[PDB]
């Protein structure tokens, strides 16, 4: 049964509840972004209207075969009637056609929808900055004061640098990515650029990226695997046993891997910079992880709160048991009372 908390009340509309069957009372099914966990249950035999971006759009007509008809694509950061409730998407920095969604309901009353989210203070400036939000759906993935990580800049600048020391070094060595969904692509392209290279994938990831509205995407990427020397594989593939078999499979091409797997968040964060990274090395296999988030850090999301200063937080994240619940309205009344709303 539907939560409560993929429920706009007031409205007919739910917020990431495809999986549940029909929901009494539904007549619209907003999708945020194209992530499995917030899609499960999508097919080609929906006939209800879908509202998200042109984005995900594109990926829920090409990626499950969804119906034209049924997908309904809005603009981002246009006033929009949905069923006559005004409606805006507004761009979530998480990953390509990620969305949040601001709800004006007929009743007066405003509520955001963050879906999944990296807060930035350019969303300070957007329309949020117009009128008062009086509830608050949050993604609240790391809403804990250890959840720190660098910048998606600071990474991509390491990253570049790694890339190019070795290839300069060594140019017969192969930079390989890591990757299981859609996300964090300017790892890959920003080294790619670098490198002078497309980037090669296989056929159905190189379908997945063709959805994504990349500006001149068709010269940075190819399904030609031996003229590329950036390639991306399965996250599950981004291992020793995994890396050899495929160091195999180029045919004498290269003779060092040097591979990147973007993580979230990982215990090691707790003790050690970004400049200060390393890779663990099984012979010429090198792995680096890195921490390129597309979710708020505890202070970026503590900073987006407190500017916004709801009159209520419903979590969407890390609901399932009663002391992540209980631990998280401890950290939003801390918040509202240190910032006096
Ligand atoms: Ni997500």
């Amino acid at each position: 049964t539907c939560p409560f908390y993929k429920k706009i009340p007031g409205t007919g509309f739910t917020v990431d509840a495809f999986q549940y069957g029909v929901v009494e009372g539904c007549t619209a099914y907003f999708l945020t972004h194209f992530h499995s966990d917030h899609y499960a249950g999508l097919s080609k035999h929906f006939t209800f209207p879908v509202y998200c971006s042109e984005i995900t759009g594109n990926l829920l007509k090409n990626k499950l075969h969804v119906q034209e008809q049924y997908i309904h694509p809005l603009p981002l950061d246009t006033e929009c009637i949905v069923n006559g409730v005004k409606v805006v998407l507004l761009d979530a920095n998480h990953c390509p056609g990620a969305v949040m969604i601001l709800f004006y309901l007929p009743n007066g009353t405003v509520i955001l929808h963050t879906g999944d989210f990296r807060a930035d203070p350019s969303m300070e400036r957007s329309l949020l900055a117009d009128q008062k939000v009086h509830m608050l759906y949050l993604d609240t993935t790391y809403c804990s004061p250890e959840y720190t990580f660098p910048s998606q800049q600071e990474v991509i600048r390491f990253a570049i640098n790694t890339a190019f020391e070795a290839v300069t070094l060594n140019p017969h060595a192969l930079v390989v990515c890591g990757t299981y969904s859609i996300g964090k692509e300017k790892v890959f392209l920003a080294i790619a650029d670098v490198l002078g290279s497309k980037v090669g994938m296989s056929q159905e990831k190189y379908k997945t990226l063709q959805c994504l509205n990349i500006p001149e995407i068709n010269s940075l990427i190819t399904t030609d695997m031996c003229s590329s020397l950036v390639h991306l594989l399965p996250m599950m593939q981004i291992n020793f046993k995994g890396l050899q078999s495929h160091l195999k499979k180029c045919g004498g091409k290269y003779n060092q891997i040097l591979a990147f797997r973007p993580t979230g968040w990982t215990h090691s964060n707790k003790f050690t910079r970004i400049a200060d990274v390393i890779p663990q090395t099984k012979g010429n296999i090198s792995i680096y992880g890195i921490p390129y988030s597309e979710h708020s850090s505890y202070l970026e999301m503590k900073r987006f709160v407190q500017w916004l200063k709801p009159q209520k937080i419903i979590p969407t994240v890390n609901v399932g048991t009663w002391k992540s619940r209980s631990t998280m309205e401890k950290y939003f009344r801390e918040w509202k009372l240190e910032a006096g709303y």
